[PDB]
């Protein structure tokens, strides 16, 4: 993170010793289950390159999903310096992703009017690939999830929803995967009372109808 | 949150990377289990808006749940603008929520004299949405809540009351479910020992009534 | 808390969010076990009485263990302005409960010379509340614990004294309780080799007797 | 703890409220187990006589456990007024143990040239009745300890070592039992496999030889 | 770790207790499963010699690892003093150790300039040696993991790459191991759909084509 | 209600004991809205709670007769 | 008895092309007539809809039952 | 307490153990309060918990005749 | 034998506004009579409220058994 | 897909379905990209996963014809 | 029938050595008709490789089924 | 020690073996103390655990004659 | 034989009253005899006591086995 | 190896093998170090482990003969 | 056959304390021949040890087998 130091100017404090613990038992226990985005990008509030990288050499291990986050990193590295080329100097992808820049450079950026906030930017980078890891590690397809003959609507409606969060549907999709899905891969019996609802039922709903069925 | 500077005029401080992962873990693991309420209101002691808004971009993702969450904010926005109508500036429910306001005018708002709390009122309309979303997810009516023909009775005392906890009901209507339902819902042999307290019975003379039946 | 400012004066720390949820994971998760009366106890260390509040403000949502709790702090509030009558101002009942007094009254109070400690005062009523909620919510008697047919001796003795823990029992009764029903109640096996001890045996001797029994 | 205050000074840094919870975790979950050793080795680093006073205030209440303490730590004090007779003035062994120490006097010592480390040995008394406990508390014998007909050579290594770890043994019978009774207590094939090692083998080629065994 | 006093000098600050209590954690309860690297790893971070030691007096009462890890630090040492003979003084391998060094010869390494890091130098040959140890504390040779004839090829792949993550082998050997044995001890079904993704295939194109299989 | 009692019956039977009833307003309020699905026939209340709990009792009996 | 709605919501508006009652009792006649003069599960499954319902939620509620 | 035993017999038998006791009479006192109902029969247990601990020996035989 | 409890009082209040003893009599009447003539069922029950018993105590406790 | 159905038939019921199907383009991009995979017979969604997801119709039938 | 695809591949272009056709044909010969002419198990699994394969591809791929 | 053996004769037993082992003076502390109790006869063993760790073997033996 | 262990202390000192020896003797007597004239299993019990059990010890022991 | 298999026909069969396979020179390296004890017969792998991994195969082959 | 591996040796030194072999002879005599000469069991086991071994390991490692 940045700290204004003793004589206010901003300096760097480094990511706690146990943040960075609970970052790794984040990676190594919940297996890229879909909530190591919110805890990655929860743990990595405020970050720099240098201390987001520091995270990262703990997903070094998993080198299946590492290579598929450096790649990512180094694509979007390429499309930053496409979409924005050579004019502090501003920072190419290299810098963004923290290898070519210093601290000072980073911090720099991160504290210039208006920002240039390099680490909430290749935080967004790292977020899209465990994205893709989340995938590749996610259990099933969405249209895998149906609810159990005697599994309650809630239950089912989390099992469905932590897939669809794992999934690389569109918004567009997401909807119409809720709303028709949902119904569709429920049990006869919970099924009939959720058809009932028509087909602009709000999931809240959908679950008070379903409470004890 | 918000701390004195070593100027002694009031800053802020962001709410700590640690305290954000342990929102997440009450957010993705406790699916929305009544002590969520309590674990937020904890978490987001002294909350700026900025800070309480920071913490809400995990309940998205929750789509459904975040949804409800907007909705009852904006409903709440719309209802202080209506019983504050227009006279720093005092806050329209758009600066109460976080969207509207800068940082400086959220403190300034907290820090003046008397204060004008805007984090600890905007908190309350989270929390509401937030007793929304705990109804939404809740697995049974307090009507479902039976003892077992062997539990023991603290065991249905908890079951009740964290159903209890959950429901709509009024304070008048839980104090008649207490005492009427608690009774109506134990199983024939506790309920044999319940009915002979006759109805005034406190929870204490219930339970310590009930001790090894 | 109370901390050192940067001018020398004491001033008060607010009761960090983390710990809060720390409280509040002991309340909702541990079901007022036994080892919610040293949480309470640890995490209130230094504790003034508006930070004991704030930690309380979770007991509410359990309705019945808090209205034991708020009665039980009238009772001792009253008793405490029976022992001490009218004479910063000493201190009535409901300054020592943080209702009436204020913050600097409290801070006050707790850094005079000698310190009048109304926070670690106002703690033991809380804790002795937390012991009639204890009590309320054991599963047994101590009279119920007895050892399993092949249950190890340690985790009698554990199911035992964690009972104890919770009885009213005065320490002269839980001292005849330990001798005479931890014998009592073992299985006949180990209560033959328990009693070959004689009345005088201390626990070690008891529990060294019976490792692998 | 002690800090540097502002002025340079040592000063007197209370042992924090969420530390001291982690502490009441440790004896109240852990059920004495070894692991009660290091970690209270590790919350009290650095702890004053009064600090770790504050954390042996959650051992009363196991009142068998604190008095074997109490009990070791009066011994030991003893044992230290014999060692160093009567010559800031000299800690006799009630000053250790922080009874009839102040604050001043702890810190004082603590922080001399060369340091009179009190917190340090006090905590090395602590340690050697907490020893005292977890062998009470120990569910089996070392010779108790067989590794199960298909029991994975690590996890009866593990049996084995925590079993030991407990144990009143001298490091010369500690390595006689672990070359002997490891070996002699393994099912008869994994112990054949030992036994053709001889008796010079290391631990490492013991599990080395016997993985997937 | 080393932080900037008030005099802007670099000083010493302390492991934290809860810190070290994180660690006796991971020590104590993970039982040298892989994930115990990046937490230490992760838990060092910035430590200098004296606070790694500190952290190593946690993993003495393993004895069989802790020789281990002593035996590899003096190999290391031995190695560095081969590797850079003599010439603050350049720091012997018993300095980067931390046994005949000072702190102030610590701290000074750390921070001269360019660096001489002692601490994250130390670190690494402790890492070796923690991986010597979870080498011996493996349950299975990366040879003995198969898929069950039921179980997901995602949890499969865990298992063999947490294997995989203990094994001795270099990369190349890795590379090798990927690619022919997770092929080749998937059960029959799975195997047949990894078999016609050809030799080439990914580690996201094995999961995905086995999603539901 | 019963196995097969018409749902106008049930009605009867439960405003009518509703009536003898001694608690508040508020928990009649209450009661009306909760019980009167959930002690409902399964048929029945599997109609009723389509209606959601919104809808009006000559509407839960405009959609249950003949059920 | 057992005929698809559609078929019987079908031959019900042939011939409500042909009789030539006014206005506003074509709609009493589709309203209550499609309903009463359904199948008898049909009828049950139709009422649930109330008197509001135009064909398009008559015939997406029914399926022929 | 016998599974057909009148509790003014239970009650005799208890204090006339009672006195051999050799615990100080704090303990007595915890005794008489919970012993004497925690070993009462079945029935007469149920009798005896429902008049609370308050209640005097006179009362508890006064509920307990006949049970 | 089994009768209602609700009925035999009915009988026995109608039979004690008949019967003509003082008052301090039929308070007396009330309390012991109404017990000690009960079916020996509620008789049993109702010896577990005590002497203290009021009407209303007594019928909400019996129910009939 | 039927369990002995020829490939090309299933791809004109689906194909065939998907035309009456109201979702809107974004939607039926991806049910024709999924779903005719995912509701393929075993046999032949096994040739189907081979190909991987970037495979045009054309390659599919041309991979599944005679499974 | 039976035969291992090595022993047919190996009598096929012992045979494609032999007859006279243009190298056109020839390049055709080999894609389609050691195809076509392969055991009815070892067609099925050699036209899941599509137009483009290889010999290697076809071996490696059939295995002999 | 034997089902039925004479607990004189498993201590013989048990010295005349620890004589020939090779363990250090150390050790055998350890195992006179800890093995001889722990390998007793169950009844024996009942018998021993009772007088503590403290005892001699002349007490242990005046205690376990005829067991 | 069966002899409850209390009526057979009572006979034993009993009949020490009337026997003469000197109280050498008689102490000797109650530690050793009271001991090996005592029933086979009351012997075997009391025995785990050693020498220095007063009567009280060998009582609240023995409880007649 | 097979369940009777001289160890020594099982080393030719292993490297005549491990000729043919394709791997790098740094993969032949572990395998012939790794492989060859894991697959041998339990009688012969049992064998074998005692060696521990720095045994050459004159050694492995001069223990396992006639096992 | 079934000799306990201590009486076979004790047996063969004894032999060869008297036949007359020099020195390197005898050490070969030993080394290969009491294990050549011994029960196939045990023969197996020696083995294991390969020719480096003392009578110590011999003696420790077959234990009769």
């Amino acid at each position: 993170p940045i700290v204004q130091n003793l004589q206010g100017q901003m300096v760097h404090q480094a990511i706690s010793p146990r943040t960075l613990n609970a970052w790794v038992k984040v990676v190594e226990e919940k297996a890229f289950s879909p909530e190591v985005i919110p805890m990655f990008s929860a743990l990595s509030e405020g970050a720099t390159p240098q201390d987001l990288n520091t995270m990262l050499n703990t997903v070094g291990g998993h080198q299946a999903a590492m290579q598929m986050l450096k790649e990512t990193i180094n694509e979007e590295a390429a499309e930053w310096d496409r979409l924005h080329p050579v004019h502090m100097r501003e920072p190419r992808g290299s810098d963004i992703a923290g290898t070519t820049s210093t601290l000072q450079e980073q911090i720099g950026w991160m504290t210039h009017n208006p920002p240039i906030p390099v680490g909430e930017i290749y935080k967004r980078w790292i977020i899209l690939g465990l994205n893709k890891i989340v995938r590749m590690y996610s259990p099933t397809s969405i249209l895998d999830i149906r609810q159990g003959p005697k599994e309650p609507f809630r239950d089912y409606v989390d099992r469905f929803y932590k897939t669809l969060r794992a999934e690389q549907a569109s918004q567009e999709v997401k909807n119409w995967m809720t709303e028709t899905l949902l119904v569709q891969n429920a049990n006869p019996d919970c099924k009939t009372i959720l058809k009932a609802l028509g087909p602009g039922a709000t999931l809240e709903e959908m679950m008070t109808a379903c409470q004890g069925v």
